[PDB]
């Protein structure tokens, strides 16, 4: 018999960085500076910085610190940074986790709490966060 | 805003003892059969009395179609009705349909098409496949 169904994540990092899904970026792309694709298959059509990162796999320190410091060298004061993905639950966090680290010196606990952010991450990715 | 998951449950008549389908007709109808007959790999009736582990969208070898040709002309004995099923009965489960009728009527794949009411192209590789 027939059926009907349905199947948007933002959530702020710092004064200047969001974290968002695919859909969220594309709608809203336009407000911020600049946009950090981190999914290989969700690649924003004028993203700033684009990462071809997989899913559910142990990300690289020099993938987190390309990010971190393309938000750095970027910081005049008057710009707006959105890090997504697709779902906006793995990459995109954990790319969010490793810049608050990086750049204010706290846990990936503190990181966590300050976005809100109550799960766990794919092991490998988690495992990943302890640089 | 919301979408829709439509049923299937398609049915053409191929001759008068042959019946083709979906996989759907086959599960809620296959007990008005004798014999329920699968072409896909993936979408096997659990009371097939015959499956061809067929892929999609490639060159069928005429050693399957003579298989199902050869089958349904052995187990016809005038009083047994054949189902013949895929998964979505567009594609390869019409495809053996088409070649059943060739290879019984001696008639062209277009008349075959023509009985049948298949107004369309298969893919490439399985109308290459029934020019026998
Ligand atoms: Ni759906
Ligand atoms: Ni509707």
């Amino acid at each position: 018999t027939m059926i009907t169904h349905h199947h948007s994540i933002v959530r702020r990092v710092d004064d200047i960085v969001w974290q968002s899904d695919y859909e969220y970026a594309i709608k809203h792309g336009n407000e911020y500076d600049y946009v950090i694709s981190v999914a290989k298959e969700c690649k924003h059509p004028r993203a700033s910085l684009w990462i071809p990162q997989d899913d559910n796999v142990y990300i690289p320190a020099d993938r987190y610190v390309t990010v971190y410091n393309f938000i750095k060298q970027h910081d005049n004061g008057k710009s707006k940074f959105l890090i997504h993905c697709c779902a906006g639950m793995s990459r995109s966090v954990a790319y969010s986790i490793a810049y608050l680290v990086l750049r204010y010196g706290i846990t990936v606990s503190e990181a966590k709490r300050r976005m809100g952010i109550n799960y766990m991450l794919h092991p490998d990715i988690e495992k990943s966060l302890v640089m």
